[PDB]
């Protein structure tokens, strides 16, 4: 029927837009790395590239938004929740917002600064839903935008099921099973289009291509590792709430402090500029980025944190882990560099999601949880270098498995959802740690819900969204 | 809070009851096989055991129900849907119903006759929910029984996520996200208890232990096999509707034909008796069960149909497939024996779900879809004995992968749900065929929804449930 065509169009267009963004953002990241390596000998020149490439891209993001649509800043979820609660802001679903968000997000994702695709994609998909609906019908709203949410999350990273589930939770409170199936169909169409696009251009982009883990796990699961996975959850819920709190505190700070707001309104590009500069100066690989793997960009970070190696075991011999050899520092022990990645990227992600550019929170917190989980798993590997015997089987610790759990847990404590476990499963391509993950994400949600709001609901508060 | 304790109690009790049933049903299946092998030389004696063991157990199931609670017959879902639509039948949620359903289902699952655990478990879990609620609070209803549905499906086979998702779809139309999370927590508790029970008794039972597939799949997926997976879906939707239709036709038949109803009301144990006898006489291994793998009981059937072997390749040398050597018949080609399994078990499952015992539809249709999918995959392996080259990679056909898709598709066309894909993923322990499965189950649902009702809604019609 006409609604079936709407969903086919949704999936198709979303996947196309998502792939295009991912392509150009990856080409920009490739240029970033190439330019940086073209300046190899000279350190000041290396610094220049390392800070100006992101600076230009983030300044462009902010400026483009301000010029075209300044309502295309931030994530989309908080405001889509407002729209879905009846209070529709009609400048959000405009084509100017589309263009602004699309181009500016591409620039933000090709900068390497921790901003997120997940979140703004769902706004891009809700604008696309609204536009597609008009193009079809005129040439209800909640239904249309709920499916837009599903396909936004689904087309972002390549997670049909997890995306629909995420939508149901992040936006509505009482979903309809029709919209669950409508979103399902549309998200699977998005995935199919994504697969054929990754055939035409032989992949080399996206995040479905990567993040695919190759863990060799034994069937029964070491239940003695369950306490550590439960601990990941508890602590990720605590840290998820800390993220939400601190992000809201800096979000409020920049506007509630009168001097701050006035200054940054006179000079609009001051805030994004200085934030980008300091993040990039701390992630400068020969500066502080040697103790926090600053060379690694968001997607490479996960690819490495989700590896089937034990960094603390193969520290004497690096380059056997491949791209995960940047975690092994000559002097500093791996564990401490993952700790420093986590600490540095915590504050970096807090202030980059406060920047006036289209920015989401999932991916920044995903890399943070992967770091936290890996740290736990590498410590577990030090505590058990022989593995833990539960039944009669010895289970060598998979620190990368712990990282997947942590990613889902921290990002589920920030978004107050349990569907991040499913997103992780599909992004990772494996479901071996199903019980450990479920436990962790539930525990994370519990702790975080008992402490702070969700990233989205807290932003609603700061932005005084009607709701 | 008190609701958190309710969910902990739900999960705990459900897992305990489910495990206990599974244990005794497996011990009964072990005795069945042992007794049959104790009669090895004599064929009439072998026949006796092969038909009387199930006969006694099914007759007991029917009689026990009739005596204790004759409202503990059939599945639970259709009637739980009625209760959840406001029209509460209060003899359904009694403790007499609990006992009847529990004991009689154990007997039915230890008989080897295609009856299902999934379906009656959700009634057992809704009774348990009601009882637990009273034990806690007195010593709303929809919320309670919706979570009961989630944990029923979840604790049945060991599928937390898939179970909650199934519940949302099979019962309500507009679920609440609170109940989604409440069901999630309770189902993960069930899974945790299940894991520790499978540690205390070193597993050897359940279905989470088995069904775990070991497919070695290449990352990009052969998109040329996608047409065959889509075909599985289309055809499984057709056959799903045929199942629903024919089941309703025999369900009506036995009561709408006045002579039939009168006869079977005078002799209550006639219908179950004759049906059990004829199913078991056709599944007699030296009789017709050599051309349809009748030796295999429901769970072994899937374990074999979900194997990583190609039966049509290793036909000259059997016993390399292990328990899947019963599919290789000396004379009849594997493909035709899977076809005959499918045909025979189609009608067998249609009439065993019409029997007056606690019986569900998922598992019977799950084995049917696994058979259909395997047949498709084995034919695909004959058509491509070298594999299909898509990109530059040759992809050897995994007929067992096709079986997992088919299982989810036929059971998703019978239940009108897309969550069977998730159930399959978790039961199989692998999510490699995510896109192929999604496509298939969506296509199945589409075709089946355009043809017949769901098994549950059709039963509602036959049983004239208020709804």
């Amino acid at each position: 029927g006409e609604d079936g065509i709407f969903l086919v169009l949704l999936g198709l267009l979303m996947a196309l837009v998502s792939w295009s963004m991912g392509y150009v953002s990856a080409k920009s990241l490739q240029a970033y790395k190439w330019s940086y390596a073209q300046m190899q000998p000279s350190l000041p020149l290396q610094f220049l590239v390392w800070v100006t490439f992101p600076l230009v891209l983030i300044l462009f993001s902010a400026l483009f938004c301000h010029l075209i649509s300044p309502q295309a800043v931030g994530s989309g979820i908080p405001e889509m929740k407002t729209i879905l609660r009846g209070v529709v802001l009609k400048e959000y679903l405009t084509m100017k917002a589309f263009v602004a968000k699309v181009v500016a997000l591409t620039a933000g994702l090709g900068s390497g600064i921790p901003v997120g695709k997940e979140g703004p994609f769902v706004h891009i998909a809700s604008i696309c839903a609204a536009v597609l609906s008009k193009f079809m019908s005129v040439f209800y709203y909640s239904d249309i935008l709920t499916v837009g949410c599903a396909v936004g999350v689904g087309c972002c990273f390549g997670t049909p099921l997890g995306g629909v589930l995420f939508s149901i939770e992040v936006t509505s409170t009482y979903f309809a099973v029709r919209n669950y199936w409508r979103g399902f169909f549309a998200a699977t169409f998005s995935a199919f289009v994504f697969r054929v696009l990754a055939v035409w251009n032989k992949d080399a982009v996206t995040i479905t291509a990567l993040f695919r883990t190759n863990f060799r796990m034994d069937f029964p699961f070491d239940l003695k590792e369950l306490p550590a996975f439960a601990a990941i959850g508890i602590c990720c819920g605590l840290l998820g709430a800390v993220f939400v709190y601190l992000h809201r505190q800096v979000m409020l700070g920049v506007r509630k402090h009168k001097a701050l707001s006035q200054f940054l309104a006179k000079h609009r590009l001051l805030y994004p500029g200085i934030v980008t500069f300091v993040i990039a100066s701390f992630t400068f690989p020969p500066g502080m980025g040697q103790f926090m793997a600053g060379e690694l960009m968001p997607r490479e970070a996960i690819s490495t944190l989700f590896d089937n190696n034990t960094w603390v075991k193969h520290a004497g011999d690096p380059e056997s882990l491949g791209q995960s050899a940047v975690w092994i520092h000559p002097r500093v022990n791996v564990v401490i560099i993952i700790f420093l990645f986590f600490v540095m990227k915590f504050w970096m992600s807090i202030v980059a999601t406060t920047m006036p550019i289209p920015c989401g929170g999932f991916m920044p917190v995903f890399v943070l949880g992967a770091a936290f989980g890996r740290l736990v798993g590498e410590i577990m590997a030090m505590l058990f270098p022989d593995g833990i015997l539960f039944d009669d089987i010895i289970y060598k610790i998979l620190p990368g498995g712990y990282a997947v759990i942590g990613a889902a847990a921290l990002t589920g404590a920030v978004s107050h959802t349990v569907s991040t476990a499913v997103i992780c499963f599909e992004l990772t391509g494996q479901i071996a740690h199903i019980l450990p993950m479920m436990v962790a994400v539930i525990l994370a949600n519990m702790v975080a819900q008992s402490l702070q709001p969700s990233l989205y609901d807290s932003i609603i508060q700061v932005k005084k969204l009607p709701y």
